[PDB]
């Protein structure tokens, strides 16, 4: 159990842990490039290391210097991946299972993808991979997935009615498809895959990628995870006398949703192949807003709801994926317990700003939810108790900047 006590003000400079999505893509692309790549700021979490283990099972040369957050990867070339002796265990990483599916569909061997993920189905990536020539067995529970490598995939044009997960997977398959693979979508979506492809010298057309190119090694620094940054950003925003600076945080437009929304509420957020920046945040009073639906697709959203809880006025969004709709429900419950008049809507949510109270909330064993209520704990009139890996690191960092969190 995690307890909090009202913060007397956040201050100082901190680095947040490396970006998870970029870490995933950096090691996977580096593994098959030509030459040596050094990865700095690699998120040494369980998920990211599950990806490293899978790649090592397929002949990838990767040194893990866990204490320094570095990887020294010796690429094996686009055609250098080899049949793994056993199932690839993706543990809890729904990203690993999706990217590997895209990477492996077109190899000349069979693979089994295993993991802890069954709530999240993946017909959205299997359908298009199958059109490219993939033979994937996804019957019963998924995971596990059986992939019957098809070393003769063919490029396809595929229409996506705003999903970066599918686009990432298909760009990966496209490296191993004959011809061009083109993905068109209604509006831009996270483009970390496109960026790292360009970082490793592969050419793109903006998006189409062609099978037949060659990834070349190129050192990379993983920017801080703006999704992690967001919690400190909101903490600093709502807590009197706070002024903090988050160093080297990635500020890719496709990930700035929360920052954009906080700015509209009146937050004081100074933002000084992947754009990275320093972010300085100072306490500020917020107003409620109408949240535009196109800003949600740009994981951290739960903590924005905290910012809404302490603003003056009503905050509302009308017109989403199920995963987030579930997280919203968890926030509405928790806020209710802390004296906040919140209410779920079939199309979104409606929060009336007021005054956080001390109390108890249920985190639903979700680190993002627990983190969000830790942030609320900074301003809550009394201790907030939470019944919730990365959160212990979150705890150490929080305490260092004046956000009080005791796992006792």
């Amino acid at each position: 159990d995690y307890q909090t006590i009202p913060s007397q003000g956040l201050s100082g400079e901190i680095c947040v842990p490396g970006d998870k999505s970029i870490s995933h893509r950096a090691v996977l692309l580096a593994a098959i490039a030509e030459g040596q790549t050094q990865v700095d700021g690699f998120l040494m979490g369980a998920d990211n290391l599950a990806m490293v283990s899978a790649l090592q099972q397929m002949g990838a040369s990767i040194q893990v210097i866990e204490d320094e957050n570095i990887l020294v990867v010796e690429g094996v070339g686009m055609t250098g991946l080899q049949a793994p002796p056993e199932a690839l265990d993706c543990g809890n990483s729904g990203t690993a299972i999706r990217l590997l599916s895209g990477l492996l569909a077109g190899q000349p061997f069979n693979t089994v993808l295993t993991g802890d993920l069954q709530r999240r189905p993946m017909k959205r990536i299997i359908d298009p991979l199958t059109l490219m020539g993939a033979k994937i067995d996804s019957t019963g529970n998924v995971p596990p997935l059986k992939i019957y490598g098809n070393p003769r995939l063919t490029g396809i044009h595929y229409q996506l009615p705003a999903s970066a997960q599918v686009k990432s997977c298909l760009l990966l398959a496209g490296l191993y498809a004959r011809g061009k693979t083109c993905i068109t979508e209604p509006a831009p979506s996270r483009d970390h895959t496109e960026r790292l492809l360009k970082h490793f010298h592969y050419t793109l057309q903006k998006i189409c990628v062609s099978g037949g190119g060659k990834l070349k090694a190129n050192d990379i620094s993983i920017p801080g995870d703006i999704s992690s940054a967001a919690f400190f950003i909101v903490a600093a925003t709502i807590t009197p006398g706070s002024a903090i600076r988050l160093c080297r945080v990635g500020v890719n437009p496709t990930r700035l949703g929360v920052i954009n929304l906080l700015k509209m509420m009146g937050a004081d957020i100074e933002v000084t192949e992947e754009p990275t920046a320093d972010i300085t945040v100072r306490h500020a009073r917020l107003k409620g807003i109408d949240i535009p639906p196109d800003q949600v697709p740009l994981d951290e959203f739960p903590v924005l709801l905290i910012a809404a809880a302490v603003a003056q006025g009503k905050t509302v969004l009308r017109d989403l994926r199920v995963k987030e709709t579930d997280r919203i429900a968890a926030m509405v419950d928790g806020l209710q317990k802390l004296g906040i008049a919140a209410e779920s809507l079939p199309d979104g949510v409606i929060i009336q700003g007021g005054t956080l109270e001390g109390g108890e909330v249920n985190s639903y064993d979700d680190h993002r939810i627990a983190m969000a209520f830790a942030v609320a704990g900074t301003l809550a009139k009394g201790p907030v108790r939470i019944r919730n890996t990365s959160f212990p690191n979150f705890v150490e960092l929080a305490n260092e900047v004046g956000m009080n969190v005791k796992g006792v």
